[PDB]
């Protein structure tokens, strides 16, 4: 594997979102991943819907909570591996709230085959990542609240309750680290993402780890 990846320097990855007071972490890592996927797999970068996960995927708990493999499970078994555009199906839950579920029709902006589950290896994980893209992680997020920019290395890890990407690591640094891309908006950690040591299991990174499968 090489030694440093960031996902980012090769254009496929989309701005930082905000979910706003609502429990969409799952969708917005769960849509985030398939963003990149979608990238490269040869199409343009296209931003895609979270609130088609939150609002129609019954599987999950919408704002109260859920798990992107499960929202990977549903956009390939109820939706056709339909996934819309955010711009026909936009975000409507910052206030908490989640709208139901939409009985229009919305523009489909990428399509999803199915999703594999990643072994519980950091090193694995990195080296899935080089090859094929960004990974949608569980991580315990209690000690996040404060975090303002470094890498972080005491993180609290004793249960999953967030979901973000991976969008890069560095095995070269004096502290290696992930690169992660979390939904709080860019004012939030360093720019909306967050290095967290790797090699160390932090904040439980490696339980959790998935990918949409595009084609
Ligand atoms: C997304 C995470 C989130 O939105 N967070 C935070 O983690 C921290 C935040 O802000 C500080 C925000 C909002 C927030 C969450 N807790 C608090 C407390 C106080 C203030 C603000 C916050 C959601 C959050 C769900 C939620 C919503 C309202 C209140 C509490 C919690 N997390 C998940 O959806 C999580 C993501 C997984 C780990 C990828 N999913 C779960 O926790 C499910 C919960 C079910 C579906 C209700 N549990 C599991 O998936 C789990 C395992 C991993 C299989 N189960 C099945 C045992």
């Amino acid at each position: 594997a090489p030694a440093a990846v960031d996902w980012r320097a090769r254009g496929a990855v989309t701005a930082v979102k905000d979910q706003g007071q609502c429990g969409s972490c799952w969708a917005f890592s769960a849509i985030g991943n398939v963003e990149c996927q979608w990238f490269l797999a040869g199409h343009p970068l296209t931003n895609l819907s979270e609130q088609m996960l939150v609002s129609c995927d019954k599987t999950d708990s919408g704002c109260s909570g859920g798990l992107m493999n499960n929202a990977f499970e549903w956009i390939v078994q109820e939706n056709n591996g339909a996934v819309y555009t955010e711009d026909s199906y936009p975000y409507a839950s910052g206030e908490g709230i989640s709208p139901p579920c939409t009985t229009s029709g919305h523009t489909v902006g990428a399509t999803i085959t199915g999703h594999v589950e990643l072994p519980q290896d950091e090193a694995q994980i990195a080296a899935w990542l080089a090859v094929n893209g960004p990974v949608a992680v569980a991580v315990d997020a209690s000690s996040w609240m404060t975090y303002t920019g470094g890498v972080m290395t005491s993180c609290v890890s004793e249960q999953l309750d967030h979901g973000v990407l991976l969008v890069g690591y560095n095995d070269s640094a004096a502290v290696p680290y992930w690169i992660i891309k979390n939904s709080w908006t860019t004012q939030w950690g360093e720019e909306g993402y967050i290095r967290i040591a790797k090699g160390s299991n932090q904040c439980l990174v490696k339980e959790e780890a998935s990918s949409a499968v595009v084609g």
